[PDB]
């Protein structure tokens, strides 16, 4: 996961 929006296109929650 990568819950932050600074993630870009790994955006997940």
């Amino acid at each position: 996961i990568c819950c932050n929006p600074a993630c870009g296109p790994k955006y997940s929650c």
